[PDB]
Formats: structure tokens, C-alpha cells, sequence
């Protein structure tokens, strides 16, 4: 076994939590762990190994953590860091909280912290948006499946034409060309406050995926949540310039939180 390998014998299987099947374990009978098994002919695995390599050292708080893999047999598991409260957009749509401004403040912050962590090293997510974010016993989000998209094998998912692509979290330079950067992640994390402050609303909530990358095109928005204090919107709607190059840095967007935070 090297580094990034784990035994699956050390793992002990208990419930089943919802690419394929995500369980809640024990590691060694003791330590909490979310096992997500990959189902066959789902992913380009090989490819994928090299880069768990890679995603086995980056560490931060607000950063799902990948303990390791296993894939001497298949299906392929990815072992995690356990997520008691599930997929934040699950838990944002749960009324129930009645949440504060404070609190989805706080977990745009949270998500900002690991992004601009990724961004430092270099490293883009390439799918940021609440379905792709998990949300602890605590109450801190995380940010989860970071990078995964590059190892995909339906088509339907990897190009913005795919039925399954990320249309609503897009910016006009990726529908149009292609063009990842560091700039389309600002772009998806302003669509992601935007579901926050809307309580798990879809993006573009009456329009298809065809006509939200029309609307793009011609320059239009998303408009204000009604949690979203002018500050707030302020905020999100800098991630939406027409140019990339206009849009903020992760820690520049992470000032501007902190700033708010302080305001009130
Ligand atoms: N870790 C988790 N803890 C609790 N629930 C989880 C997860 C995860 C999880 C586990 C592993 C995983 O693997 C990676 C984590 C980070 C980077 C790359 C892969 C991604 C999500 C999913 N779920 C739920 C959310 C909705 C239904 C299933």
C-alpha cells in the first residue's frame, strides 16, 4: 500500500448516505469516514489515481479531507472526511433552520477560506456550487469534489453542449469558448452565494439550461436574493463581470466578507 492507499479490511460499513453510493463508515473501528464508491466505466481511474496523489496534499479546514483510496479492486472507494449534515444544498432547502443572515454569511466565508486556499495553490474546482459542498455536525461547510469533474467519462457532463454541464454556474467565456480559469471558479462561487442567500433556490429557476446561457450571452444576471442585504449583492454581482480579468481574487472576495461580517 503506498500513502494514498487504504486498506478497504480496515473499513466497517454502517449506512448508506445517497457516479454511484456514498456510506458512512468506521475506519479501524474507531474514526468516523465517508466512503464514495466509484461504479465502473464511471471514470477515467488511472488518471484519477495520479491526481489523488496531488489531492492528498492539500489540506485546510473548510476543505473536504481526502484520507486516501482504494482501488485495488473495484469498485474504486475514495475515503473522506465524514459530513454529518449531508450536501448543502439539501440542507439549505431545509426551512426548518430558519436560518439568520449571520448564518449564511458564515458559510459563504466558509466556502471562500477554501477557495482561496485552492487558488493559492493553483488548484481550480471546475464544478463550485452548493450540490458540490457538505456541511458538518458543526454547521461549517465545506467545500467537496474538488477538481473531480476532470475524470468523467459521460460526455453529457463534460462539455458546456452535454446535458448534464453546469450551465447555470457558468460564465459567458466558458459557454461560449471553454475558457477555465481561475475566473470561472469566482464566477460558479458567485452563483453559489446566490443559492445561499436564496435558500437552495435553482439558479435561472424558470429558464432551461438553453435559454439561462442566451440570457448570459446577452448580459443579463441573476438578480437579488431577498436575504441579501445591498452589501451582499454587492458582493456576488462582482463575480459576474462580462470580463474575466474584472472579476476579484478569492481573497480579495474574502475581505469584502469580512468586511460585511464586521458591518453587520
Ligand atoms: N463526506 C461525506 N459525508 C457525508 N455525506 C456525504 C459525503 C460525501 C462525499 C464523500 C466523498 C467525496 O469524495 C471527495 C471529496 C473531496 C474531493 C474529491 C472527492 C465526496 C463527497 C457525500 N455525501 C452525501 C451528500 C449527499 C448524498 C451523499
Amino acid at each position: 500500500y503506498g500513502s494514498w492507499e487504504i486498506d478497504p479490511k480496515d473499513l466497517t460499513f454502517l449506512k448508506e448516505l445517497g457516479f454511484g453510493v456514498v456510506k458512512y463508515g468506521k475506519w479501524r473501528g474507531q474514526y468516523d469516514v465517508a466512503i464514495k464508491m466509484i461504479k465502473e466505466g464511471s471514470m477515467s481511474e488511472d488518471e484519477f489515481i495520479e491526481e489523488a496523489k496531488v489531492m492528498m496534499n492539500l489540506s485546510h479546514e473548510k476543505l473536504v479531507q481526502l484520507y486516501g483510496v482504494c482501488t485495488k479492486q473495484r469498485p474504486i472507494f475514495i475515503i473522506t472526511e465524514y459530513m454529518a449534515n449531508g450536501c448543502l444544498l439539501n440542507y439549505l432547502r431545509e426551512m426548518r433552520h430558519r436560518f439568520q443572515t449571520q448564518q449564511l454569511l458564515e458559510m459563504c466565508k466558509d466556502v471562500c477560506e477554501a477557495m482561496e486556499y485552492l487558488e493559492s495553490k493553483q488548484f481550480l474546482h471546475r464544478d463550485l456550487a452548493a450540490r458540490n459542498c457538505l456541511v458538518n455536525d458543526q454547521g461549517v461547510v465545506k467545500v467537496s469534489d474538488f477538481g473531480l469533474s476532470r475524470y468523467v467519462l459521460d460526455d453529457e457532463y463534460t462539455s458546456s453542449v452535454g446535458s448534464k454541464f453546469p450551465v447555470r454556474w457558468s460564465p459567458p467565456e466558458v459557454l461560449m469558448y471553454s475558457k477555465f480559469s481561475s475566473k470561472s471558479d469566482i464566477w460558479a462561487f458567485g452563483v453559489l452565494m446566490w443559492e445561499i442567500y436564496s435558500l437552495g433556490k435553482m439558479p435561472y429557476e424558470r429558464f432551461t439550461n438553453s435559454e439561462t446561457a442566451e440570457h448570459i450571452a446577452q448580459g443579463l444576471r441573476l438578480y437579488r436574493p431577498h436575504l441579501a442585504s445591498e452589501k451582499v449583492y454587492t458582493i456576488m454581482y462582482s463575480c459576474w463581470h462580462e470580463k474575466a480579468d474584472e472579476r476579484p481574487t478569492f481573497k480579495i472576495l474574502l475581505s469584502n466578507i469580512l468586511d460585511v461580517m464586521d458591518e453587520e
